[PDB]
């Protein structure tokens, strides 16, 4: 095949980025246009940034080669969070023009360092919202496409359950009205090591009414095969009297060398097999690190399991250490779900949850916003979380499944709002971050000499201020903010009291006053990921098609 | 593949919408042209708005992509009502030009708001016609393509049965004359799961004079095979004394795994077999509350789970001694005792009371119309007309002409009646403009948004389009270049009967439309117009 | 339709300015006939033509309408062009 | 206006409409002819026209307006020549 | 012919301005390229900005239509000053991109007002150099293309004549060496009204050894025809005894109606005709205005002529008023030249010159830099100026005529240096003017509120700073100023002590230290003319080719 080098590679890269920019940005705003996508023998008509980006194709291979670099990182890899794809593609385009305008490796290392300090300001600026706080309604209202009924219901579900964070699942209903099913059941991060250990021996959903769990810390491979044979046969022979089947071996990771050994150990005692169900199930958890160690401790407390460091510790056990539960558990390939929890068990869980809460009470105010505190809060939420199943209804079939997706967007928004944070919407938080970082470095008289040479005198600082405006511009062009003159310009005073427009009502005020908010994680990741992809496109000189 | 953006996409949209408009509109009026459609190696020549719309194709992928947005929503999805497809495409084109003429998001929120107020007037203007009222003949005469014989017969069928709403089915007859079969019986949506369970073991028409029905909610497959064995054997052993054969297991769906199990369960007890008839029949229905109607008719208990068959008693189990006719297509009830009719009428009143306490907007929704469909099933008579004629082709065409008359009269009594000839939309627009302007409270806001803008005046010109197409090239548009409406014409409208050749009021002459058709045309026309106006991008990949 | 045409000149003069700022397009009412609204482009103020001081010669504006009418009618009613 | 009124004729075709258009536009012309202010020599509104036409000249708009106002009864013909001094010089005859 | 409207017109304008920019700018710098121009059947190879500009042609009419707007104002009209044509095209291209970047009439009225305030700083910054000041050598050295011999000679000619400003003419010599001819003779601004009045009756160079001059103030046309007949015949009849022929009627302007009358008046008295020479010559002067009145007063003092307001004043005259000189005068179509001046006449001229000098002594320091003082100095220089004729020599014919042009450039430079002013070269004066204007407006707390809104917050101020750098960039790219990083950036400290590079030597310093200067009039006019042409090009939307 052909090999493209020099000015032509940069020629293609510029064009493809331009076309994708135009198509995805036209979606945003009050004059938000509509994209008409073909699929098979039907027509899907939407204004969703992610769906547009996923579906853009090119005929030429050179063009398609580049297209997979700009869309696909915020499209195919981004499965957990759908929102913040229109933001990322927008920022990529902007920062690409910044790298082209200030060429050479010396400037590039200066751009990357300034943008990095802007990122540090956004993480500081994040407002950590509480469950009882009414602001969640404004976030719910914006994400629901101005739904009065839905935004009221979902906001109430979190507000009424003050203490426990509800896990919400969605199913296609039958009626015109919606129906809510509340259940006191927990979601766990454990799942099958191998599909063989499930019901039907093919990765099915095994339901249980009794078990005896054991939590191991180590990653298990070929080296621990002998320790498992010594461990399993010790409990099956000696301590069979006080043992409810099946025996759950929860750990960090089970390699295929260890899984094959435990398959044969099930076959060794065929008397304990009941209706096909294997009496021994290995269960993995995706954690890693010594931060990740304490998630297995939560798993241990929920199921009355002992914490074990080594695999060989299975031999030295007793009636005091071994405790077989008689509740109800639902094992799964994705995740396991607990249901029946006795009052004796809930006392142990709540006492352990208070122990984590007491650790958070005795830390500094700065460390409350850190990764340590937020992870410890994620521990609590898993330990005290309830399952809710909403069956969404409507007039037709198509109106139901569309309303299901509209519910899922609201859930994802409110979850991440309480989890990560809240920032002033309307493209205002990025303007405040840039204008903050420049003022801080310039005003600080210690490093003012160096800061002026790198950023201010170069014109990088000034060019970066112009880029933060891009989002605010697209939203509020062709309206009464850009009315007095040709274009609206920010000042020193507007940073203290920002100015936007509520498109639903038709009024001018502050985002804090009117109620326009964004999820913090989406906006932060867009800047990080936009910077990386911009750098790659600007610095590519060669395309190989063979 | 290619990606179209900008002025080009809005260029394609305009061209496709134009070509579809021309082909569908030319059909309407006294100078109604004819369309010649190719299908395989044959030729079908028609002037039916729906059939023309369903069959328009384009070569270019871009052109075809747009074509599936203007026709297909009122073509492929619209299966229940065929009528009002010509009208929807017509209003789409009209309202599209209104959106292009007043661009910008601020005007659009004003257009969408005024049109929504016009819709509220049409829903109020609807005349709720009664069974005995002679106006049904005028609706029947128009829908039958000026048939004097057919419009008389179908109008009499509804008029004579004053108190009960007749369900009418059609079959291809043998004679030249028509033959009517009236029956005082109810039609049910249940049918055989497997042909084996019928009389003769080959999907026949089993007639019964006694049964014991049980209504299950769940869809039944291989997972419920054990629950059926536990359920059936519990009733056959314990509660055999108060049990009239056969036992009818009515449910949502019976899979082949479950049907094979219930075949063997019939063979398990050979003592209860009478003249070949199997004592257990699974019955499927193609909507949770439709099974509740099925339960009330046959004195059957409502059951959520299959395992609930075990925990039953003489209080729950009730074996009927009426008359039922099971079938592969549908089941038919006949003999209903005075004790049973009290239970059905009480349940019917419960559905009626729910409709009494809804808003006026929700009365025209799918919710209310489905609940009315529930009532008519619970209180209805069956009539089977066998249509005849001279040839084979003349019979099947007359069958379709009967079906259009039935659909028209059903929806006439159900939904409503409005003055035809493109008059009800003109009255509604001119009414809503005058109401808002005359109301001195909101007159300040109303004038700024609609009147001074020129939206109000442009909307008046649109309502005229249907009246123009119907009565152009005739004696109404004779005096001057174009006919123009005034204040007086709203009180006493002016049309022309094309059959006779006379000028008068739609009320006087007898030209009417079904209300649900004309309202849905404006609702659906507004939505599709808005999408087309606001599209800037076509993705062909 | 004739009311919409009279607006054309006022549109071209004061588009892209603070008269057409509040909404998509400026619309006249009954009150504006008694006290008209323009914009002095030199100064940058809103008021009445009588107040600010914007005037035209009468014979020019009248003859424009008379001459505009005759030439419009001819162009509208022509169906044939002879090039020989 | 040609462009404007051309569209009006195409929008309402046929000879019967045309004679209505022509008659209404004719009545508009009779209004403009009536609305016209036939300004007198002594009238001070000339200063407002002079101030607009001279690109906001306070000195020139005063002098030329006075030249017309002082000669109430005769319409003055004005000639212009390139002078010599800093100041202007007037020669009335 | 065709009519171009819309986006195509702005498309052509952008392309023609790009090509002219590239062709003319490449001339500048140490890596200054060379242009090879075809003329007839020869080849002219040059790096002269003006000659490149005059010669660029296009094939398409639309392209050539635009080309006559960018070049021809600084090319065909600019006959008095050749220098500052490269600079004018340079700034046009820069200011064009500024007007495109901030569109809309409200922005444009702000740009024009800021650039206007920059112009006022350049006129203030100009250093008024004195005759004895050694800086003239540095100006001469730069303008002569690093000639050590020529720059020494021309600088000495002005320095030795401390008191009188020398007028220099150039002629093609015969020898290898140059030869200087100094003459005590004055140059006057009077010239023939009609070619008929000269020697040979066809606009020749009439040489005289006696005359009687009369200076009239008024512009003469058809109205003064009778006053001339009464005037001329009065002197010829009554005061013939004390009258040396010819009679010179010096005035502001002679129209063709008056010239034809005075032709017939010469024919009326055929006895006074000597060897073809007409005894009456009308003489015009291009002045105008009341500033321009006093130049005729200088003309009156030189030739012992009486000052007359009206033409009819010629009648009322006497022996006290009439004074016929017996010196030597050389009349010409371009200009008249005096030569023989008696000691009695030189006393009258020097006394009148002192009268103008005394007026300048009693004015304020601010008014010394004004138009009034500089014009009054131009009066003195005309009244006390000497004629020098240099005959330039060389080895061949082509080397002589090239050296003639190199002399003329040095003369033009030194004349305008003393006349107008001096500014720090190397594209430094524009950067100092812009950075000065921004700082003055921002620091002034009274108008700081308005100044920030229009210029600073808009990003106009910052974008204008980037333009002033353009000249300095072209000159000192690919050298040791732009060595440490990718690009050199100015700071607050560099305005006090600027940084350039002498390309001849190879050293880093201040323009004041090294010795790089420009003429002030050229740099000011480039900014004025560049702004006007830039505005026109940005605001054009239509091309008519018919």
């Amino acid at each position: 095949t052909l090999l493209v080098h020099g000015k032509d590679a940069q020629g293609i890269i510029k064009q493809v980025l331009s076309e994708v920019y135009d198509a995805v940005t036209s979606t945003m705003g009050p004059n938000g246009q509509l994209v008409m996508i073909k699929n098979g023998v039907s027509t899907k008509t939407t204004k969703d940034g992610v769906t547009v980006a996923r579906s853009i194709r090119f005929a030429d291979e050179a063009h398609e080669l580049v297209n997979r670099v700009i869309t696909e990182p915020a499209t195919k890899t981004d499965e957990e969070c759908g929102d913040g794809t229109t933001t990322t593609i927008m920022l990529t385009h902007a920062l690409y023009h910044l790298f082209k305008d200030f060429p050479g490796f010396q400037h590039h290392r200066n751009i990357e360092d300034l943008v990095e300090r802007v990122i540090q300001r956004l993480e500081s600026m994040a407002i950590r919202v509480e469950v009882d706080d009414p602001r969640l309604y404004q976030v719910a209202l914006t994400s629901s496409n101005q739904d009065e009924k839905l935004a009221r219901l979902v906001s109430e579900l979190y507000a009424n359950n003050k203490g426990s964070y509800p896990d919400i699942e969605l199913k296609e209903g039958v009626n015109f009205e919606d129906q809510i099913e509340q259940t006191t059941g927990r979601t766990i991060r454990m799942f099958y090591a191998n599909p063989w250990f499930a019901k039907g021996h093919q990765g099915g959903v095994t339901e249980l009414t009794g078990f005896t769990a054991f939590v191991i810390d180590r990653r298990i491979d070929k080296e621990d095969t002998q320790k498992l044979i010594d461990g399993v046969n010790h409990l099956v022979k000696t301590h069979k009297q006080h043992l409810a089947l099946p025996i759950l071996l929860i750990a960090r990771s089970f390699e295929e060398a260890a899984n094959s050994t435990l398959m044969q150990l099930n076959a060794a005692h065929p008397t304990l097999v009941e209706d096909g169900r294997p009496w021994l199930i290995p269960l993995s958890t995706p954690v890693g690190g010594a931060i990740g160690t304490s998630e297995l401790q939560d798993i241990a407390v929920m199921l009355n399991a002992p914490m074990l460091s080594d695999v060989a510790d299975l031999t030295k056990l007793d009636t005091h250490s071994i405790n077989g539960q008689h509740g109800q558990l639902e094992l799964g390939g994705n995740r396991s779900i607990l249901k029946s929890t006795t009052p004796k068990d809930e006392d142990r869980i709540e006492q352990h949850a208070r122990g984590i809460e007491e650790l958070l009470e005795g830390f500094s105010l700065s460390d409350k916003f850190s990764v340590r505190a937020r992870y410890n809060e994620r521990r609590i939420r898993t330990l005290r979380g309830k399952l809710i199943t909403i069956s969404v209804g409507g007039e037709t079939y198509s109106e139901v499944k569309e309303r299901v997706d509209r519910y899922e967007d609201v859930v994802k928004a409110i979850r991440s709002a309480l989890e990560n944070g809240i920032l002033p919407g309307g493209g205002v938080s990025l303007v405040k971050a840039v204008f903050g970082t420049i003022k801080e470095g310039l005003e600080d008289k210690d490093q003012s000499a160096e800061f002026a040479k790198r950023y201010i005198n170069s014109g990088i600082a000034n060019e970066l201020m112009r880029l933060s405006t891009i989002q605010h511009k697209l939203l509020f062009k062709d309206t009464a903010l850009y009315k007095e003159n040709g274009s609206f310009h920010f000042n020193d005073d507007w940073l203290n009291t920002p100015t936007v427009m509520n498109l639903a009502t038709g009024e001018i005020g502050t985002p804090e006053g009117l109620g326009i908010y964004d999820t913090a994680y989406a906006s932060i990741t867009a800047l990080k990921g936009g910077l990386q992809t911009a750098k790659i496109l600007a610095t590519t000189k060669t395309l190989i098609l063979g």
